[PDB]
């Protein structure tokens, strides 16, 4: 396929600089559910986007950059305050690693069970990261969308590469359901979905959360999914 294992995790590179960090929900009630983030090495140190669902999964991760890679990790983001996401926010702070997250994440984490980032991110009114909020980000370019899969969902795209991270907000073209609603924003997850596609007009490898690295095709069909939902009444 082009992924590797790694104890229980899987990597897969997407470009030279570029990898999917694959970790798997093991609670006893769930199946084994697959959760994507991303690593991405900026020259001489290493950015991380999201955790895995756990601090020893998270740990692992971080085993996995130093033996791989084998820089430091400048920082790290998260997308939002749900546990697939922000679940090992305590290994990576165990590891000196600075974390920043959408300051409405760490204002919700609290209520959702999570360990709130170190740095909060603040948003133009046009959706693009606050610069003086997200310093030295390198290639990270940091949009908030809307609200969508939740209030606080941001998103990422990664400079130098045709790559954009969708994180929970798109689901691939082959999708049944938007998943997890309970959260969810039904009136704007549409036109968040549409946002994020403009807001990263030339990315062509768009990965999401719970499924492989998709086309474009899963940010339409993501808006389309949303939009219906919205119209159901
Ligand atoms: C527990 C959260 O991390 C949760 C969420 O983000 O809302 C997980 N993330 C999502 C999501 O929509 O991004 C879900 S549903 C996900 C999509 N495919 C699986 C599913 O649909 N289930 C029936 C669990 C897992 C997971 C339960
Ligand atoms: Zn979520
Ligand atoms: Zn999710």
């Amino acid at each position: 396929t082009g992924d590797q294992r790694f104890g229980d995790l899987v990597f897969r590179q997407l470009a030279p600089n570029v990898w999917q960090h694959t970790s798997y929900l093991d609670m006893p009630g769930f199946g084994a559910v697959a959760s994507n983030g991303l690593i991405v090495r900026d020259g001489g140190r290493v950015l991380v986007v999201d955790t895995a669902w756990t601090d020893d999964q998270t740990a692992q991760i971080l085993n996995w950059i130093k033996q791989e890679i084998n820089l430091p990790v400048a920082l790290a983001v998260v997308t939002h305050a749900h546990q697939d996401k922000m679940g090992g926010m305590d290994a990576l702070h165990a590891a000196g690693i600075a974390t920043y997250a959408n300051a409405l994440s760490n204002q919700l984490a609290p209520q959702e069970g999570m360990v709130a980032a170190q740095h909060s991110l603040t948003f133009a009114a046009n959706g693009w990261v606050e610069p003086a909020t997200a310093p030295n980000f390198g290639p990270l370019k940091v949009f908030y969308p809307g609200p969508g899969h939740t209030s606080d969902n941001i998103t990422v795209g990664i400079d130098g590469t045709d790559i954009a991270f969708g994180g929970c907000l798109i689901k691939d073209s082959k999708a049944k359901s938007l998943g997890n609603l309970g959260d969810a924003d039904t009136e704007h997850y549409a036109a968040s979905a549409r946002a994020f596609g403009a807001a990263f007009p030339k990315a062509s490898m768009i990965v999401m959360s719970h499924s492989a690295p998709d086309s474009r095709a899963a940010i339409t069909h993501t808006a389309r999914m949303a939009d219906k939902l919205r119209k159901l009444x």
